[PDB]
């Protein structure tokens, strides 16, 4: 019994879909003042788990407390159809009658691309017949009534193109998923009547921390969490085999029970597919900080958009290029893509092309970028273009030069793109077309000292002076980050790892030095170049 | 139910030829038995969706209904006649001829007759083939059915048996092509004759010309979302409560830019699925090439004199410049836009590729049988400088092959776009334009005074805004500094400029911006 309160983030469809059916039978005036007779049919697309069926659900519980009183006709994807001949074109014929029949109401047809595929000539006659018989009802000689008809849907491309006109289909709403404010509102929803409230900062701090989060994964995920306090108040539950007697009152849930369920469980959007988006680890954020930083600053240079009447820009385009092994491809454009949200991103890698056996590559490339056209603004991310560049045919290359080419100019759309070959060693067709002169070049530069100290400076002396359950360290920290002033990244993080290895190799002595003349042994031992 | 020859608009030879078929015969009958015709009764209408096909039949039939001749009128479903029983499911049609022939005359009406007679095959189900011959025989056999119309209405032509469509059985074909531009005026005429506040033509007139691509119900659909826009406009309130207002019916009045909203907040229906090859002038890029296109329009009517019956001998045309000039991206899609009511055929690398699941062959000639049929139209190749080394031998033998057999006087136009000069393109491509009869236009870079337009207006007006000579100065300078830029410098020298503006929106103050103005000028530089 929900009814246009568990709905958060979305203000503008609602309104829309207010306006769609509730004013002509509120406010029978204006419409005949000029003869208007306002829409009757919508169409809602996009990915699954975004409050596509919940809409409907709670349009529907809603209405129906008159007056005005407002029917209801629910069907599943293809349950017209029958092992005789003609039956299956007059179930929806005896569905319009009766609909008609107790007007006003509502039809609503639940993912319609299983019914009405695009017409053709290869496949059985009856998808035909039905897809005709569905057409001519909507709008025939006669004109219907009060009804109005919704749809779902998952593939926008694969219905039928006569139906999307005004008449049928005239207004197409775009799902999308939640950006991070819609966040708090539906964790404030879904967690409402709790004696102990969590407070509003406790909310927040939870928000920024989801992402890619889709509308139930974090239904989910408030339920995964009630549970841990359960199992931990109570060990003794699952032993036995018959009912027991419970004292609830003292099983009150608390932060720590969110950490546990959050590293379990997955969203569901990065269950199918790799999202292109990683934040950094908590072991080089301290090493990689200022960098990622100065690549936001000059992407707010040339791209206006990523601020946080409107901008305007021309062709926004980027690459990042630097030295083999300095992480540019594998830490910071990753980190980049992060920090931007709410900006979808296309992946175009080796990987995608190459990883469908049915289609194309070059039909994928064209889907891609039609598909970033019609969601603008939108980042297309294209990782290690000099090696990228020598591994497709020329038709390929042609067909991706000449559709970047007839994006409009003023469309902001970003083209990502990073290589370990210096700029003057590419191949001229990818150099005609970063212009440096214009700002769209940026280099990397090794991590100073102070970086590098801090990266260094946790694990000694706190990690190693740790007691288990001090002033020789200084010097064997200054003659490590003295000998590693000229190591990249691989190096940097390679040699954490094995100081790591002799630690966690002396868990039961509780008597130093022991191991540090083994420290200072590996340090000098190991040796890189 | 009140519609009758009136609110149908921008067909006149189709309803002049339809209603000779079904009064005719009964206002004259006086004529007919002195030259034995026994006029056609047969009809079949096709075109793209949207175009308005079954209001027509509405019209027919509720002119026809009440008059001082009465004419019976029977409509039917895709495939409403099917049943279960073997024995049923061709006795309904037989039944419905019965009933027709005893209450002649009458119209029979199919509404998408594509649903119910697909074309004779093996490789499908028997039922489908009977109800086919059945019908192909019973329209017109032994027994002279007499005075019977039988009329149709599809979207795919091509998939009806050929053996439905000659004469005796479907005499006639109505092509229903999108509305034109005298076509759109007309339909607004149409759709907003009783407003009490009524607008003007020349305002009509103007918002006609907007609306490329649209036809019929799309018309429809923003005559009320501008009414809904209003209502918005007007009382806000409306929406944060659950119980009637009170409202007057006073200030609910239409403005200009309420028709703006709309048309931004809406697209057309015939380009959703895919995108037109027709882009006209943005209002930021428009004052620099009007000349331009003015010139091309006349070399192509000098050329191609469509733009007694003209005479032309195909026609050709190819636009050549310096890359960075901007003739692939600018100005052949402007051409494009500005030649409407003449549909458009494009071809080059997405298309021919980015379907799978075919031959490049097989979508080539499709494209130029389909051009052939629609005559006139114009075929479009951009960038043929590429195009011409992306594809293999036999697509080239193929292509070269196709566009000789076409009629030499048909009005056939191909278009195409070439960056690197005609004489460096390779052979077979320098043979098909005879610029010695002028089928070679030259394009060059715009003088000052469209450029010193192009930035006025920015830097006079805009830049001044409520929420001065030294303007005239970084006017000049600017003008002076840029007298060798192409068009994607001169349009990033915009956009920067555009960012400081935006950039110091909030500021009471001025002389805070125009230092950074400068720098921005002389910091500046491109490359050339
Ligand atoms: N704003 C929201 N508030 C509460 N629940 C939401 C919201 N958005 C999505 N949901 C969740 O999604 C469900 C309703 O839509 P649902 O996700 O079942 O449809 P869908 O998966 O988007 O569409 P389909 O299942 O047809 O692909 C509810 O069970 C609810 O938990
Ligand atoms: N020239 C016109 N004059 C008036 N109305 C028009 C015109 N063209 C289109 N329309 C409007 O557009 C609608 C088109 O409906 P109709 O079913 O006749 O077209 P259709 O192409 O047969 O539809 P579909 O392709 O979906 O079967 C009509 O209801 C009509 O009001």
């Amino acid at each position: 019994s929900v009814r246009f309160d568990s709905v958060g983030g979305l203000s503008n469809h609602i309104a829309a879909l207010k306006e769609m059916v509730v004013f002509p039978l509120l406010y029978p005036e204006v419409f005949e003042k000029f003869k208007i007779q306002p829409p009757r049919g919508c169409l809602f697309y996009g990915p699954p788990g975004t409050g596509k069926t919940l809409v409907a659900r709670a349009l529907a519980n809603e209405c129906s407390q008159g007056d005005k009183r407002v029917a209801f006709f629910m069907r599943k994807g293809a349950d017209c159809l029958s092992k005789w001949v003609g039956e299956s074109e007059r179930q929806l014929r005896l569905l319009f009658d009766q609909a008609y029949q107790m007007r006003p109401s509502i039809i609503f047809f639940d993912q319609i691309d299983g019914l009405a595929p695009v017409r053709s000539s290869r496949q059985d006659q009856i998808h035909s017949s039905i897809v005709s018989t569905l057409l001519a009802l909507m709008d025939g000689l006669d004109s219907r009534g009060e009804i109005v008809v919704i749809g779902a849907t998952n593939r926008l491309d694969s219905i039928d193109p006569a139906l999307r006109r005004p008449g049928r289909f005239d207004r197409e709403f775009l799902f999308s998923l939640p950006d991070k404010e819609a966040r708090k509102e539906i964790l404030k929803i879904h967690t409402r009547d709790w004696n102990p409230k969590p407070l509003d900062t406790f909310l927040e701090e939870l928000a920024e921390n989801c992402v890619g989060y889709c509308g139930a994964d974090i239904k989910s995920i408030c339920a995964e969490a009630a549970l841990c306090a359960l199992r931990r108040r109570y060990p003794q539950i699952y032993t036995t085999s018959e009912k027991l007697q419970l004292d609830l009152s003292s099983i009150n849930i608390s932060a720590k029970d969110f950490e546990v369920a959050m590293q379990k469980m997955i969203p569901a959007s990065q269950r199918a597919v790799t999202s292109p988006g990683q934040a950094l680890s908590t072991v080089v954020k301290p090493l990689l900080q200022n960098t990622v930083d100065k690549i936001l600053e000059a992407l707010q240079r040339v791209f206006p958009h990523a601020e946080f009447y409107q901008p305007m820009s021309f062709r926004p385009r980027i690459l990042i290029v630097g030295e083999p092994g300095f992480g540019q491809g594998s830490h910071l454009a990753p980190a980049v893509i992060h920090a931007l949200e709410k900006f979808t991103v296309y992946t175009l890698d080796i990987p995608v092309l190459f990883g469908v056996s049915t289609t194309s590559p070059e039909e994928t490339c064209a889907q891609v970028i039609r598909e970033a056209k019609r969601t603008a603004p939108s980042i297309v991310y294209v990782p290690h273009i000099h090696v990228w560049w020598e591994i497709v045919g020329p038709t390929l290359k042609a067909t991706f030069t000449t559709l970047l080419q007839n994006i409009p100019s003023f469309a902001p759309v970003l083209l990502l793109a990073t290589s370990d070959k210096p700029h003057s060693a590419l191949p001229e067709e990818v150099q005609e077309l970063f212009i440096r002169d214009y700002g769209e070049i940026f280099n990397v530069q090794l991590p100073d000292k102070e970086e590098r100290t801090k990266f260094f400076e946790d694990l000694i002396l706190k990690q190693a002076a740790k007691p288990p359950i001090h002033e020789r360290l200084k010097n064997l920290l200054k003659t490590v980050v003295k000998k590693s002033q000229n190591y990249n990244i691989f190096q940097l993080e390679n040699l954490y790892a094995v100081i790591s290895q002799c630690i966690y190799r002396h868990r039961k002595d509780h008597d130093k030095t022991s191991l540090i003349q083994k420290m200072e042994q590996e340090v000098e031992n190991f040796s890189c170049s």
